[PDB]
């Protein structure tokens, strides 16, 4: 059972995404498409792919796939994800999910009524680091945990590889905050209470690059999220997210360069929690190239066997209400019930 | 020539001052008082001080005296702030200043009609590292400051050399998180407003020990302090603050051990911004028993420059709303104005 997927969208990361499927174990690609013949063309010859498409509408119409890897950007992520329900083809599509919290529910609720799976390509939280984080908190090596942050503070140019990055009224939450922010549910648990401030400091972007979010977790951590894309360190620790939790019997301490400090009872442990470096990976990027390969066999997978996937659509849910509630709160000061958004 | 203090209150704390005010060129001390006989005759032989006295009262008559160095608990802070208005005499007052704004603000104004210095012993401003990262941004190697982190994460059992510390139904923002809140001001200016989150960890006391609290600056700076004594760490901080400074040509980060680093358009320096170990000072706390003597000679020149000092009771007020804010917004739940507080 060679799965066939086909690729919606062959831009700048989805190459990431097409060298993950030839790692892939019982999944690949068996078509692909794109309105921008040129892109069409360069990753098609590079990946070898014979099928190729103008418009989604016809890719669909034709078939011959189990299941479709939407990678364009938000703007057809509603459609394409529409389309997939209704050809009964399950669907991954990337971050950011949808243009609103609206937009994402219909999605989720168009999926689930059609009865086909819909992973959210959330791959932050599928790092080894990350991972790594996760499992030392998941064993109860330092008890209850009741506070936490999280760190994502650069001056690395993002803008050269996504120059619509500096486009938008939005920027760092929606694009880059919304990964820091899934990591905060998936360490700490869902959060009922959030109050953020934001601010552009970079004067050649149109949207604030600089964020801080205090989140009140449902289980009684309280945790900081603060992304900044205009920090100018020493050494730039980009694309590493940092991280420090407490808890009643110890404290983690993920720092740069992916070392991990954890403190218990027993003592003190130094583990060396570097992701691996993939034959097609590149630095500093080969962090998040490792976690698309996790993601998307993790997909593979899931659909396999029948069961749920990590950021299924559903899940997805409640880390995009978080974004949609930073904006929000940055806009007036004031806190925002999650509850009552969803 | 040497002015003549007298020091009311002679505790745990008020041994350093007392050897701090040895040290200090243009000051010595005259006269202590305390209401227990014990303290008094330990603190007057270890310091051969020949008038001592059971009541601030009796103090206050004989007086020939210059200035009053108060080191009790915050309950007599007010009576004593307004005896020595009384009677004319520049009063050092410790921290915690005052019960509430209220009484603080009712202090202030006494001082004020009264026409004499006041000064509140708040030393963490006057810390050899706290003092060199203002230093470094005052030189503007980093440009406008837009974005700080102060953290104060220990597990040191402060408990035992005060034991009222578990008593007080609040802790930590009272007792530490005033001298964090300080030096935010200190580092990035005053605060518009405050939001605050905080919880009781420690099984044993009655109050919170962790509080993580969000500031944002008239200058449009936002930061971060959070604090902690419930906090278990491999190697212990205290009494160590560390500051993290983001602006707009670069960064500021004081790190454990007294390791300052700035990166800014010439590259990146590293310095030692260690304090001296003073000849009765004692590790760890050489940090805050040289501030003491800096701040003791900060009064004294500027007592005698006729001067208003850095720490003077009406800019303390400013430190003291946010503690008061604090409470309340974590209380609510809600951003709190700061600016209407005062
Ligand atoms: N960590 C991550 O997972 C990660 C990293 C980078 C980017 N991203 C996300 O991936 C998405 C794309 O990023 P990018 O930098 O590759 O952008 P991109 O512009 O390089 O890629 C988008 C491509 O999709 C095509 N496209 C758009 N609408 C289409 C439609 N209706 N049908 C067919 N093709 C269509 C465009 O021609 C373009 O080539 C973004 O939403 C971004 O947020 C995620
Ligand atoms: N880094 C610092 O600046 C620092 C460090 C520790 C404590 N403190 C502050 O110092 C203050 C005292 O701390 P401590 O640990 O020395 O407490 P302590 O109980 O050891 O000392 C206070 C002393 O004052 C005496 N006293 C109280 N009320 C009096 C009155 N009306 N007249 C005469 N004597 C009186 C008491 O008998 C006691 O001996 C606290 O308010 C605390 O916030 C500051
Ligand atoms: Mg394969
Ligand atoms: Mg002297």
């Amino acid at each position: 059972t060679e799965l066939k997927g086909a690729l919606i969208g062959c831009g700048f990361f989805a190459v990431n995404q097409m060298h993950a499927w030839k790692d892939v174990k019982g999944a690949g690609i068996a078509a692909i498409c794109d309105r921008d013949p040129k892109r069409l063309k360069l990753v098609g010859d590079q990946f070898g792919i014979e099928r190729r498409y103008g418009d989604a509408a016809a890719l669909f119409a034709d078939g011959g796939f189990d299941f479709v890897d939407i990678a364009t950007t938000v703007q057809s992520h509603r459609a394409l994800v529409e389309m997939a329900a209704a050809h009964k083809v399950p669907a991954i599509c990337q971050k950011p999910f949808a243009k609103s919290l609206s937009d994402a529910k219909a999605m989720v609720r168009t999926c689930e009524n059609a009865d086909i799976p819909l992973m959210v390509h959330e791959n932050f939280r599928w790092q080894t680091p990350i991972q790594a984080v996760k499992a030392v908190l998941e064993s109860g090596a330092i008890g209850e945990p009741f506070w936490g942050r999280f760190s994502f503070r650069s001056g690395f140019d993002v803008f050269s590889g996504q120059p619509y990055l500096a486009e938008g009224e939005r920027f760092i939450i929606e694009d880059l905050g919304i990964h820091t922010l899934d990591i905060a549910r998936f360490i700490l648990g869902d959060v009922a209470t959030l109050t953020a401030r934001t601010k552009r400091v970079n004067p050649k972007i149109k949207g604030e690059d600089v964020a801080t979010i205090l989140l009140d977790h449902q289980n009684g951590a309280t945790s900081i999220v603060d992304v900044s894309y205009a920090t100018k360190l020493g050494t730039e620790p980009f694309p590493e997210t940092l991280i420090d939790i407490d808890g009643t019997q110890g404290t983690i301490r993920l720092s740069q360069g992916y070392r991990l400090e954890v403190t218990g009872p027993n003592g003190m442990t130094i583990s060396d929690a570097s992701p691996q470096l993939l034959s097609w990976a590149s630095r500093p990027w080969h962090n998040i190239q490792e976690s698309v390969l996790a993601i998307q066999q993790h997909w593979t997978d899931r659909l396999s066997s029948g069961g749920e996937t990590s950021t299924s659509g559903a899940d997805n849910l409640k880390t995009f209400a978080l974004v949609e509630a930073a904006y929000e709160s940055a806009a007036n000061g004031r806190t925002v019930d999650i509850g009552a958004m969803l």
